């Protein structure tokens, strides 16, 4: 295994896709704490923070923060801070965000390899026709399914990632 891999484990449990065995998602029938989402998606700001870190990736209108459950992506427009954790929404603007972000390192990955696409398409606050927007509401199916779709392609980012630094 590379060394992001290593850390970062990303599969899937029944409907959920999961990091590090972290469920990122959750429906009526099987209800997923908030606690454990944001946890999730603390530890996907951190993945992406450590590719930009590793390959010398410079966002030049975002900045990661890993910050556990209350990580945050800041995005220059100065500096709007985001929540990507809940506790439309400003929560819905960070996963469309979190998008934006992993569009921009795989552009970069490209422009590096060179001197690289990933299986999703992301088009705003949709990757793959669904939106990862719950508009304030709680996760439905669709929901879960569209943050599926989101580590797939980070999976994928992670593996290029990786195969560049060799």
């Amino acid at each position: 295994i590379n060394i992001f891999n290593a850390t970062f484990k990303i599969s899937h449990s029944g409907p959920f896709a999961t990091i590090n065995g972290l469920r990122l998602g959750s429906i009526p029938e099987s209800v997923v704490p908030w606690k454990e989402i944001n946890a999730a998606l603390g530890q996907l700001i951190l993945l992406l923070a450590t590719i930009n870190k590793n390959l010398k990736i410079n966002l030049v209108d975002y900045e990661l923060q890993p910050m556990g459950s209350f990580s945050k992506i800041k995005k220059r427009m100065d500096w709007l801070i985001l929540p990507v954790y809940y506790d439309e929404t400003k929560f819905d603007k960070s996963l469309e965000t979190t998008l934006e972000i992993i569009s921009e390192i795989t552009r970069q990955l490209s422009t590096i390899a060179s001197s690289l696409e990933l299986p999703y398409i992301m088009n705003k606050d949709k990757i793959n026709g669904l939106s990862v927007k719950l508009h304030g509401s709680s996760p439905n199916l669709e929901w879960t399914t569209a943050m599926k779709f989101l580590l797939t392609n980070v999976k994928w980012l992670l593996a290029f990632s990786s195969n560049l630094l060799s």
